[PDB]
């Protein structure tokens, strides 16, 4: 009777957990990947907007676990648990709001010296729009995260798709 089942099958799933500040399009962007549709009047959510849906990829099929936590809540269960187990994490600030960059530094401290050194951070700039009322440059956002290691930083606007499926695809595609 003694007989030995693999154990590696297919039917994977990546958590993906990302955070940022209240009003810099944190809850809006990440419905721009879930429905891939955007609400003009979408609040940033106070409690917790999580969607896991499969997709196909070379035959592969895998659900994705995108966890859309408050906007700017340190002081929730979600602080200490929004990692229990996060293959990647994702951050949104504006380029003309310096302090979305401000609470994006924040985050990034404390989930790398509490979770995982390899752990991929997506930094995400908001509206694009922005391109010469911007307060921050974006050439110096994402300087700090190619400093860190972070192999993913792009722009993204809520109008603009965000470019969405091309910052998946490029983490799908390494991984």
């Amino acid at each position: 009777m003694n007989t030995h089942p693999p154990q590696l099958m297919e039917a994977t799933s990546a958590k993906i957990v990302m955070l940022g500040e209240s009003g810099a399009g944190k809850s809006s962007i990440a419905l721009r990947f879930t429905r891939n549709e955007f609400l003009a009047n979408q609040e940033t959510t106070i409690g917790a907007a999580f969607l896991s849906k499969t997709v196909m990829i070379d035959g592969r099929a895998l659900k994705y676990e995108i966890w859309d936590t408050a906007g700017l809540e340190r002081f929730r269960s979600l602080a200490p648990i929004y990692y229990r187990g996060a293959s990647g994490a994702l951050v949104v600030y504006d380029i003309t709001n310096s302090e979305s960059l401000k609470k994006a530094q924040t985050w990034i401290k404390e989930l790398r010296a509490n979770a995982d050194p390899s752990l991929i951070i997506v930094l995400v700039g908001n509206k694009k729009d922005l391109g010469s009322l911007r307060q921050v440059s974006f050439e110096d956002g994402q300087r700090l995260a190619a400093e860190e290691q972070l192999a993913a930083f792009y722009e993204a606007s809520a109008k603009d798709n965000n470019n969405v499926e091309q910052v998946f695809l490029d983490l799908a595609a390494k991984l």
